[PDB]
């Protein structure tokens, strides 16, 4: 029972099985950690103001524990419509992009 | 062992216990893969203005190596109070629903 | 086999290793649900206009089959330079800090 807690070893060949789940399960857990902090980041943005240019935006964010860096760019035309879009940098193969469009109805 | 990456087959049941885990594990994130693309899709509108009138928000984003769509709509009144609220579509059983208010502090 | 579906119990000690690889999925999905509805809620914000003041950012959000509780603040600075921070209460040990900033391109 390796320690106590995690006591992965079981039979012949549970050892193995109880690590390679342990070990995927963290990995998931991972990606969400730094991948939400990393979309919240570039989804906390919302450009300041915009009648017929470029604005730019970017920030950090966190998630449980853990911390990831995210930006992007848009085009803010006429007061009617308007358009977002921008990558978001969590952990290390943790990479996420963004596309939406706001319109007055 | 299946092929030689994989090699779920340990036991007398652990090919099925291995399977059954593996899949629960992909799974869970392709429910963020997609969720978290539709979710920030709809958090990356912020409504162009408002003094006292409708306006729809709608747009897609990609997380990972996913991508989802996602909608929304909120009355923005006056400009010191608002609220957002939408629906986000992702993959087929992954939908959300957002609702949140701005203030002018 | 338990009932059917779960059939969990497989060897001598196979029943507490499906068991608590069950248990650590559901945990992951769970904080998931929670986590993004809380982050999309505070997303949800964007701070009514801000010349030079300071603006309240709250509110809620849903995600599957969950709901949580978001909440920030920031403060607005002439109409160029922006910048917006908040906190998410997501169930119980699932809490997230935002910190973003926006700019004029």
């Amino acid at each position: 029972g390796d320690q106590a807690s995690w006591s992965h070893p079981q039979f012949e060949k549970g050892a193995h099985k109880f690590r390679q789940l342990d070990n995927r399960l963290d990995k998931l857990d991972t990606r969400v950690d730094k991948g939400l902090a990393s979309s919240a980041a570039l989804n906390s943005l919302f450009q300041p103001y915009g009648v017929g240019k470029v604005n730019f935006t970017a920030g950090v964010g966190g998630y449980r524990s853990s911390q990831a860096l995210a930006i992007g760019s848009g085009y803010r035309v006429n007061e009617s419509v308007a358009l977002k879009a921008g990558v978001a940098y969590a952990g290390s193969s943790d990479v996420m992009y963004n596309a939406s469009f706001n319109i007055e109805w």
